[PDB]
Parts: structure tokens; C-alpha cells; sequence
């Protein structure tokens, strides 16, 4: 599984949804996660970040190992989206600003 971290909080992008054949990306207020079990690894999703927030479960940062079981969790009740839409309106005043957990939206 591919999973979402902390720079795509508050920048949501959604350039991810593109790419993705399997479709298993969710969504919520300023965050996506991605479905662990439908995720098949194709690995096409993370050069397509532009927050480069997406990493193989294998190679998320230790500081983030929070983020695998957080993806799993809300994957199973956030809608699922298809479309990419526009980034949050502020999205590059936050980009790349570190610990955004704390902002988090249900
Ligand atoms: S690794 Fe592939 S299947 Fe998984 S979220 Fe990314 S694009 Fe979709
Ligand atoms: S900022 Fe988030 S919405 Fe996708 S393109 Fe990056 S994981």
C-alpha cells in the first residue's frame, strides 16, 4: 500500500486521483488517504504529488508511521474520490510546512 502523510494536509491537490487505475484514494475536508487493501502498488501516484506527501508504506519516514494506520482508519469512512478538483485555496502557503496533523479535519 502507498500512503498519504503530512505535507498533503491543508494542500490537497488531488493530481493523485489521476493516475490511479484502481481508484482508491478518500477524501475528507483537507486531506486524502488511500485504501490499504484496494491499493494495488503500482507506484504511480507518488511522482504525481506535487507536496511529495505519498511514500510506499516501506518507506514512510519513521517521524511518520503514524500516517499508515491513520490511511487504513479514515480510508474506511471518507467518500471516495475519482475526480481531481482544485487545490485548497492556500495550498502552497502551507506546503512544505512541517506538522500538520494538528490540523487535521474529519
Ligand atoms: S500506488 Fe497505484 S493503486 Fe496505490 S494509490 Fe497509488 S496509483 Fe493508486
Ligand atoms: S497533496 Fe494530497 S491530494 Fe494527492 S496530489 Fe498530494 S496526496
Amino acid at each position: 500500500a502507498f500512503v498519504v502523510t503530512d505535507n498533503c494536509i491543508k494542500c490537497k491537490y488531488t493530481d493523485c486521483v489521476e493516475v490511479c487505475p484502481v481508484n482508491c484514494f478518500y477524501e475528507g475536508p483537507n486531506f486524502l488517504v488511500i485504501h490499504p487493501d484496494e491499493c494495488i502498488d503500482c507506484a504511480l501516484c507518488e511522482p504525481e504529488c506535487p507536496a511529495q506527501a505519498i511514500f510506499s508504506e516501506d518507506e514512510v519516514p519513521e517521524d511518520m508511521q503514524e500516517f499508515i494506520q491513520l490511511n487504513a482508519e479514515l480510508a474506511e469512512v471518507w467518500p471516495n474520490i475519482t475526480e481531481k478538483k482544485d487545490p485548497l485555496p492556500d495550498a502552497e502557503d502551507w506546503d512544505g510546512v512541517k506538522g500538520k496533523l494538528q490540523h487535521l479535519e474529519r
